[PDB]
């Protein structure tokens, strides 16, 4: 598949900003301790959970780790209004998509528990790009990244990851994302 396509660096995609080790461990633990225990079930397919403001502190504090320059530029200096928490047990993913127009520009994703791989697709350009979303990271998607490209998480139970010159198949563990957006 995709023999007509090129894989380019994620840096070539305007409006993708990635911040490894954005959340202190203390913040990650406080959030995870405070999610309903049913949400983190290891069995079958990961569950999801919509939350609407006012958010409790263990969520709401995530607003503080979204860079101010992003919120000013796109969110009117304000904080997130809609939040979705999604669990991914090994083998879970999401098909390529662009986020719904009801949200307008600037999407923040916080990652918890374990690492995964997200793939960006531009069918008109015939390009792919990939980013490793690590535990504790923040991904901001806006502009070209958010309107021009699709994103997905492949449905599989590991990812090939290149590190220190070697490539290994890193098994997936349970992963939780928190996606923070505004309604336009
Ligand atoms: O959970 C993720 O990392 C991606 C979620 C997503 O793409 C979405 O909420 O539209
Ligand atoms: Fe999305």
């Amino acid at each position: 598949d995709f023999e007509n396509w090129t894989v380019v660096p994620v840096e070539t995609i305007e409006g993708i900003n990635y911040y490894p080790n954005c959340l202190p461990e203390s913040v990650q633990r406080n959030l995870i301790n405070n999610v309903p225990k049913e949400l983190l079930s290891i069995y079958g397919s990961g569950k999801q959970s919509h939350a609407y403001l006012p958010f409790p502190a263990h969520i709401n504090c995530l607003n503080d780790y979204i860079p101010s320059d992003f919120k000013q530029r796109l969110w009117k200096g304000q904080d997130a209004e809609a939040i979705i928490m999604q669990v991914y047990n090994p083998g879970d993913g999401i098909i390529p998509h662009k986020d719904l127009e009801m949200f307008g520009d600037g999407v923040a994703i916080f990652s918890f528990l374990s690492n995964t791989t997200m793939i960006f697709t531009h069918p008109e350009l015939k390009l792919k790009s990939k980013i490793r979303l690590e535990k504790g990271s923040l991904l901001l998607m806006s502009g070209t990244a958010r309107y021009d490209w699709f994103h997905e998480i492949p449905f599989r139970a590991g990812d090939w990851v290149m590190n220190d010159g070697e490539e290994k198949w890193v098994s997936r563990s349970q992963r939780l994302s928190v996606t923070m957006r505004r309604i336009i």
